[PDB]
């Protein structure tokens, strides 16, 4: 029962903690050559064993929530923001139930719904930008990716109320989630924790008087907000005022980042390569008609190029670089024993441009997945949604929405780098963002 091998910290108590910083995919890079797909190494005294390759990453998608804990690692920074009664605050098996609630909202039948109040909202917001500019593509996707998952995930009544003011209150929940928030402990006073905190209450309040306002009104509605309205556990009872709440914040913040952050790389990656640009605006005519109608749902799964596009960005861009869990129990993968207290990580980041399972691995060519690849080739070697009791319900929605809105963006706009400049990852946010993110546009023919 041998530990795995353990990286000797250069630094006493901090280890390799700046290293890491400043390029982590690098520092996992050297690691995996140097120390195989198991190996142990100390941030700021804390022992991480990182699982790299399908095979070893594997253990921890596998595993059940009772063995390798996401609570243990996460409830700190979520409860404080999503709120109580909610996601990590509750045991698995209850949140597995929430899941479920969750995942019946989103549907064939919303998607429909979605697609056409996603367009719209695209459309009007992208009025502003005029004929042609330079614009930063991140800033605007963030405040249209807000807009749309709002009307979609919430409704037309709670994204009525989207004043600026509410952008600001998101944007403070989101200052929840900085590596202060899991480095410091909670009871420092910060600004980042006060504003955390204030904006948590008030936006509770919002959804309060949106939830009230519903039950009550004869009006029947089929949106998500609806569907757990009147959704219900296994035991029979129905969600608290609160616990809605809760799903609601949990929902447009996943919503929002994960995607304005690979729509906004994407953006980049077709701003380079232009011939795969032009074939992505002539499959619109194509699918959708040379006249360029209104979106619809069932003309999405037709858009193969975009939707392959979509697939290779969240490849060498997934917007969830490490997910991690507390080891409660003895775990063994590849002959090693990781023992209980090590917070065991797997990179999608490592796993999706690993040199032994890709060919050309730093190269944006989304025709890869038209032969043998490691996204139907092996198990975990393509994971931007994660796998297990832990993976993505929102993987259906997200596509949607970044389907539509690029879809509208193309028949927009023509996009150009400037200078020939291609952002670099900047590392020191919590979802990385792309270094000076403004791009060259013009309308298109
Ligand atoms: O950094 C601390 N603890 C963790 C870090 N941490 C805690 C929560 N989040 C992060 C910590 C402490 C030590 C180590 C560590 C690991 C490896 C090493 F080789 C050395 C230290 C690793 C960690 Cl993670 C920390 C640990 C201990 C103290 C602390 N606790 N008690 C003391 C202390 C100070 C004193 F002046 C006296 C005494 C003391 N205690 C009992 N009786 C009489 C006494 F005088 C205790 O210091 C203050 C801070
Ligand atoms: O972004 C997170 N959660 C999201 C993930 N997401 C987004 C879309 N899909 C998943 C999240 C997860 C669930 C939900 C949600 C929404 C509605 C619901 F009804 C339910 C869930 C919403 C969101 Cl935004 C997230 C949650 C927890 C953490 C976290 N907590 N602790 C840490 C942490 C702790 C550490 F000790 C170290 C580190 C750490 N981080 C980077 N580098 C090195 C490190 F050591 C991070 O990270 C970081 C991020
Ligand atoms: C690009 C878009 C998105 C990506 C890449 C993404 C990625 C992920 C990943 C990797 C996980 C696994 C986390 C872990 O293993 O610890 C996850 C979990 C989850 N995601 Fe997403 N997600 C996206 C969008 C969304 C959306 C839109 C929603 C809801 C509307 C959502 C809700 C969730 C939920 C509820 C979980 C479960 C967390 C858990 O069980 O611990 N995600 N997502
Ligand atoms: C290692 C994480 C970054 C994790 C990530 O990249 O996702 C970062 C986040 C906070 C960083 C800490 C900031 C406080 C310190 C900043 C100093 O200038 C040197 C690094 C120190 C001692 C820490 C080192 C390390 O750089 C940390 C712990
Ligand atoms: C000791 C100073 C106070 C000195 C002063 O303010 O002049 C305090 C203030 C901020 C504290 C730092 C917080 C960041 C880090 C927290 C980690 O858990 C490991 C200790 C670190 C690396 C530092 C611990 C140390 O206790 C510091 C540096
Ligand atoms: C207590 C942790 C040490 C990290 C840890 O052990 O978890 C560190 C993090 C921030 C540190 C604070 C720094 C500012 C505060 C005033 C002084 O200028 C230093 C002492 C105080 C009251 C705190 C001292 C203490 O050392 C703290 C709170
Ligand atoms: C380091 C933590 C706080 C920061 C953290 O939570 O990480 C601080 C906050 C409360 C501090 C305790 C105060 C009570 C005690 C004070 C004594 O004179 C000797 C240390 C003791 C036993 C502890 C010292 C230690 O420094 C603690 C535990
Ligand atoms: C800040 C720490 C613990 C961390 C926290 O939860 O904030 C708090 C918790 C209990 C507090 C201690 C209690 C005895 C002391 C008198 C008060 O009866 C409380 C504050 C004093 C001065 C101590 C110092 C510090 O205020 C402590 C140790
Ligand atoms: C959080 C601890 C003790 C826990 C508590 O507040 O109950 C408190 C006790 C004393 C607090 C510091 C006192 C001076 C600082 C300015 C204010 O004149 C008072 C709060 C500030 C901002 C500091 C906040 C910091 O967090 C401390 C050290």
């Amino acid at each position: 029962g041998k530990l795995p091998p353990y990286i000797f910290s250069p630094i006493p108590f901090l280890g390799h903690a700046i290293a890491f910083g400043k390029s982590p995919i690098e520092f996992l890079e050297n690691a995996y050559e140097k120390y195989g797909p198991v190996f142990s190494f100390t941030m700021v005294g804390k022992t991480f064993t990182y699982l790299l390759g399908s095979d070893a990453a594997a253990l921890l998608f596998n595993s059940k929530n009772e063995d390798l804990n996401a609570e243990d690692v996460y409830s700190r920074l979520t409860t404080p923001v999503f709120g109580k009664g909610v996601a990590y605050d509750v045991p698995n098996p209850v949140f597995l139930e929430q899941k479920k609630m969750l995942k019946s909202g989103l549907n064939i039948a919303h998607f429909k719904q979605h697609v056409s109040i996603i367009e719209k909202e695209t459309k009007e917001y992208f009025e502003s930008w005029g004929e042609s500019g330079e614009k930063n593509v991140f800033e605007a996707l963030s405040e249209l990716i807000i807009l749309t998952a709002s009307h979609c995930l919430h409704g037309k009544e709670i994204r009525s109320q989207l004043n600026e003011k509410v952008a600001q209150l998101y944007a403070d929940l989101d200052g929840g989630f900085s590596h202060a928030a899991w480095l410091l402990p909670g009871w420092l006073p910060l600004p980042s924790f006060r504003r955390r905190d204030r904006a948590h209450r008030e936006i509770k309040d919002i959804f309060y008087k949106a939830i009230q306002k519903r039950r009550q009104s004869q009006e029947k509605i089929d949106d998500i907000l609806q569907t757990l309205l009147d959704a219900t556990y296994k035991d029979g009872r129905p969600l608290t005022d609160d616990e809605v709440a809760g799903m609601l914040i949990g929902l447009l913040l996943a919503g929002q980042h994960t995607s304005s952050t690979t729509s906004a790389w994407m953006g980049f990656f077709l701003a380079r390569d232009k011939t795969l640009q032009k074939k992505c605006y002539l499959e619109q005519k194509t699918v959708c008609g040379e006249n360029l109608p209104p979106l619809t749902y069932d003309q999405l799964k037709d858009l193969n190029l975009l939707d392959r596009c979509i697939k290779e960005t969240l490849r060498l861009r997934p917007p969830i670089m490490i997910m991690m869990r507390m080891a409660r129990t003895p775990q063994t993968v590849a002959g090693y024993t990781i023992p209980p207290g090590h917070q065991v990580c797997v990179s999608p980041t490592v796993n999706q441009r690993l040199k032994d399972s890709w060919v050309e691995r730093l190269d944006f060519n989304p025709d890869r997945y038209l032969q043998d690849n490691p996204a139907s080739g092996e198990k975990f070697a393509y994971v931007p949604f994660g796998a297990g009791r832990h993976r993505c319900i929102g993987e259906n929605f997200a596509y949607v929405q970044i389907k539509t809105i690029w879809s509208t963006m193309l028949r927009l706009y023509e996009f150009d780098l400037i200078d020939g400049y291609f952002p670099t990852v900047n590392y020191t946010t919590m979802i990385h963002t792309p270094e000076n993110p403004v791009i060259r546009y013009k309308r298109r023919s």
